[PDB]
């Protein structure tokens, strides 16, 4: 049914707000016929708070969403990285009877794929199983993020080792990924994708007249910031979008605090703004972050300067580097972002475009990490 995709996520297809495999999920539904099977779901999910837990009545049942044959996978309990050397035993148990338990729908999905697309994380665990029911089928690994990074288990980057060299696709979003990556042959460079129209959503600006400065999301949302960037810029107003809390008492009252945004109603936010700025708390973050940040990728699309960590600061032009809790440092960076001319420095490839490349690298040679063939 043109080409038959399926992809394996601990994101299940249905939960509010896209990552990037949501978008490329949607590329692949105009494709052909589209499965989304969610992993990493248990009952033992409900004591820890799993953004999933809203689905949970629909568990084990195929829901079509959006184009999409969706399944949430909930299992008693789920293998996890218990972060004790000693419990390793246990964990590689987990892990095994985990992959050995495959429902069912998981197993169908698999044997009527063409392609099918393990995201990094969890589904490692099913790539062997895969080339055992459908070895036809091409194996796309799309790294979201490096597994230590995410800090899975000892089982899942052992397991990772042993059969990437088995894939026909990983597809990197960072080469500052390929580190961590044991293999060659079958690695390429693919950053995340945009959105085809984002300059058709920027208009009309959702500003009045004044300075207007915008962040986007809740990814290691550092309040600290704001309360000190308001206060040492009074005239600026701070627009704080989605940012998982709210109205910090420290904020001033330039500080306007907004819940949770769908995409498109963002980006006029993110167009219209004079700067853009990504609060993370934390400069304990893989190198590969400043590449594979979706809100620093949506300021670039428009060339909107930057404020953000140093250590995201990466190999980009139009991003002002502070140190998180240090004041000073977040003045002289809003003082650079202010006065940084708006240019389209970096490449954005659309969602579809992305997708190509994801699908086959090969026949898009520049993505190659490694000598060509």
């Amino acid at each position: 049914r043109r080409p038959c995709y399926l992809v394996l996520s601990s994101h299940d297809f249905r939960t509010p707000r896209r990552a990037n495999i949501h978008f490329i999920t949607d590329q692949l539904a105009l494709r052909g016929t589209t499965r989304f099977f969610s992993l990493r779901y248990s009952r033992l999910s409900r004591m820890k708070g799993d953004m999933r837990l809203p689905l949970d009545d629909t568990a084990n049942t195929v829901v079509s969403h959006n184009g999409v044959d969706c399944y949430l996978w909930r299992t008693t309990v789920h293998p996890f990285n218990t972060r004790r050397s000693w419990l390793r035993p246990v964990e590689d148990a987990m892990f095994r009877w985990y992959a050995a338990h495959p429902p069912k729908q998981l197993l169908d999905w698999m044997r009527e794929s063409d392609v099918i697309v393990f995201e990094s994380g969890i589904a490692v665990a099913f790539i062997e199983l895969a080339k055992r029911v459908n070895p036809a089928a091409k194996l796309v690994y799309r790294a979201s993020d490096g597994l230590s990074t995410i800090n899975v288990a000892s089982y899942i980057e052992r397991e990772f080792d042993r059969v990437a060299p088995t894939l026909d696709v990983i597809a990197l979003v960072s080469p500052a990924m390929a580190a961590e990556v044991v293999s060659r042959d079958n690695v390429f460079h693919v950053g995340h994708g945009v959105d085809h129209n984002l300059d058709q959503l920027g208009d009309p600006s959702p500003y009045a007249e004044g300075i207007h400065a915008v962040a986007v999301g809740s990814m290691l949302f550092d309040p600290e910031f704001f309360v000190v960037a308001s206060k040492a810029f009074p005239q600026v107003t701070f627009h704080v979008i989605g940012s998982g809390m709210g109205r910090h008492p420290g904020y001033g009252d330039n500080v306007i605090v907004y819940g949770e945004m769908k995409h498109a109603q963002t980006i006029g936010y993110i167009k219209h703004a004079r700067f853009g700025i990504a609060p993370y708390a934390s400069e304990q973050v893989p190198v590969y972050l400043a590449d594979s940040s979706m809100k620093l990728l949506q300021y670039d699309f428009f060339g909107l300067p930057a404020v953000c960590p140093n250590a995201v600061v990466g190999p980009y032009k139009s991003r002002f580097g502070y140190t998180p809790g240090n004041a000073d440092s977040v003045i002289a960076a809003i003082t650079q972002a202010l006065e940084a001319p708006r240019v389209r420095y970096r490449q954005c490839l659309n969602w579809s475009d992305t997708t190509d490349r994801v699908l086959d690298p090969r026949a898009y040679p520049e993505t190659r990490l490694y000598p060509h063939p």
